[PDB]
């Protein structure tokens, strides 16, 4: 799974820590192994959500399966939940995109993972 | 809806209110109401467009529905019009991936849109 | 085509032409012609892939059409080889996200590819 947030609070207040986190949480949301798991945090960045420049994040979730309404919502609960604790970001200014990818689709050591 | 700008224009080449400018015309373009339009612009990258650093853009534009062959025609006309006329990027040195998002693929406040 | 590739790299381990590089072998890879083909390089990021900070890269390939198990397969290989020669990246700490993009779904021109 690969996991990417995007955002305009400044990288000091990124706790130290937290890619890690990400990367222990997403590897049970999803059931799959840490090693597997790809996390980037960009912040510094020139964004505004519903036309104000508060903490904000706009995030994309991709997975090899693991990716659908129920799974979706137990996701969001628990990003917006990191974002907001450890990033001080509201979750109504956290938008995530979900990716269904296909094995096929999904490059990896000279490969795909089909 | 979410729209990402990527450039190679540098940052104090982007005027004071453009993000202001891109929530409002994407508003109006797209039907939503501007509480939910996000807009993230990355200047100052590293990137070329047919193997030339003139100015380009990479861009996303990520709605629920409102993304179709008409529709996205619409978009691209203003969208590579407002790159034009704020940041001098020529048209045809413009990406824009249109994608349309299942509600139960979009997280937000906890949840997804669904 | 567009080819994205986040990396932890820094910028000064990116090596003068590797733009041009990434330009003409996709452009070779894809059968596309290279006035069609954008490349972005995004250095210098904080991201983690199993967990580790050692170099890593997380990236993009769109494309209308020329996507699929062989040619993605070959794509990997290509860009792997690419990330590993110039920018010390293992392959296995690469992920390359495929897309077949619809030509109503880009953006070009102030139009779309449809």
């Amino acid at each position: 799974p690969m996991f990417i947030v995007n955002t305009n609070v400044p990288r000091a207040s990124v706790p130290d820590g937290f890619l890690s986190e990400l990367t222990q949480q997403l590897a049970q949301a999803t059931g799959k192994p840490p090693q597997y798991i790809a996390v980037h945090v960009v912040p510094d960045q020139l964004m505004a959500f519903g036309g104000s420049s508060e903490p904000c994040a706009l995030c994309s979730l991709f997975s090899i399966g693991k990716i659908g309404g129920a799974q979706n919502r137990s996701y969001s609960k628990l990003l917006c939940g990191l974002l907001a604790e450890r990033l001080r970001i509201s979750p109504d200014r956290v938008y995530i995109n979900y990716y269904d990818m296909n094995a096929a689709n999904v490059g990896w050591n000279n490969s795909t993972f089909a």
